[PDB]
């Protein structure tokens, strides 16, 4: 299932753990993990993301201006913290993690079938890159496993800690000031 | 109880709600809620934020440079909703939703007693508010009340719509390139 891109806020907002999936100039996808990430505009979608030289994500993003942020849910947990203490440099991790890529829409880095959400993004302002990792990315397109039995996201709380969503809480009656 | 400022992310980087707590050159403080924000450095630590013109809190951000993150919990879920639906142009938000400041050490920006964790912040670096509406904060000091029962904090998920935490994950033993 698709919503539109502008929908990014009710997905990120609310800091999710995310994987960022890139493919390569030379055509080889790969995964990380990111915690350090903000919206900055619900409309057009933006998105903040801190992503350095550390990871060697770091040269397909730079180098292509394409990713896809995959949200993964509480099941992934082991995976997604796994991905992010592993180099992609020289280990598959699609293939070592049993994920599956699929192609996106918009973009050569592959959707990541486990993930609940998947936001292909375009990186639109490097100006920031090398000042502080900073990434300005907008979402293109946001597809949704509506089948998926297990829906609940995860949020890092540092050093490898993670809280599980838990109650649901709609104070939209509240909102008077942002219809 | 205290926590070195490097401690930051423990705190900001599971995407909690947070008020923004700010003094004016006049002297009248003010709350504000803020749902787009992100660690973007854990040492030193900084943090991005988004706070517009839309906001009447942006004029003691521009004009005084500092501010206080407090981080709510669940219990105050509603409050948190309605600062973010008022303004402080023209109400006492402290006074009328019984919230109680608090002198911070190194900022003029007032505590929130009944919130979790308070970040004491500077503003370092302002070159995105015109673009983007962004802050780089750099956290100068962390309190924690460690006494609270309640700990439980909320997440938006977009139109007033909250994840509250559940249980904790603990995978520390898998940050293996994080110790
Ligand atoms: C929970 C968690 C959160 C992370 N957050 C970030 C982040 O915000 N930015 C970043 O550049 N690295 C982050 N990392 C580190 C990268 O995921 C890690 O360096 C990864 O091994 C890079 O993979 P690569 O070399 O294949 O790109 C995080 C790791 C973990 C486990
Ligand atoms: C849950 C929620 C999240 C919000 N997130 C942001 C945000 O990230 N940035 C922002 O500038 N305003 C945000 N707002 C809007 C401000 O809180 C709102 O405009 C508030 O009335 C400003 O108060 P002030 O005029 O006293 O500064 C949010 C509001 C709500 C209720
Ligand atoms: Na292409
Ligand atoms: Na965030």
């Amino acid at each position: 299932n698709e919503l539109p891109p502008e929908n990014a806020y009710r997905i990120l907002e609310s800091g999710p753990i995310v994987l960022v999936s890139t493919r390569g100039a030379d055509g080889r996808a790969n995964l990380m993990t990111m915690g350090f990430h903000m919206m900055m505009q619900h409309e057009p979608p933006l998105v903040g993301a801190i992503i350095g030289p550390w990871d060697y994500s770091h040269q397909a993003l730079s180098e292509t201006g394409e990713c896809v942020l995959a949200v993964p849910t509480v099941d992934l947990a082991e995976t997604v913290v796994d991905i992010g203490n592993c180099s992609g440099d020289a280990l598959d991790k699609f293939g070592h993690f049993g994920l599956t890529p699929v192609p996106a829409q918009t973009v050569d880095a592959p959707l990541v079938r486990q993930c609940w959400a998947n936001l292909e993004c375009r990186v639109v302002d490097d100006g920031w890159a090398r000042r502080y990792n900073l990434w300005v990315l907008e979402v293109q397109r946001i597809w949704i496993d509506t089948a998926r039995k297990e829906t609940r996201l995860i949020h890092h709380q540092g050093d490898g800690r993670f809280s599980v969503d838990g109650d649901t809480l709609d104070l939209g009656e509240r909102m008077t000031k942002w219809r």
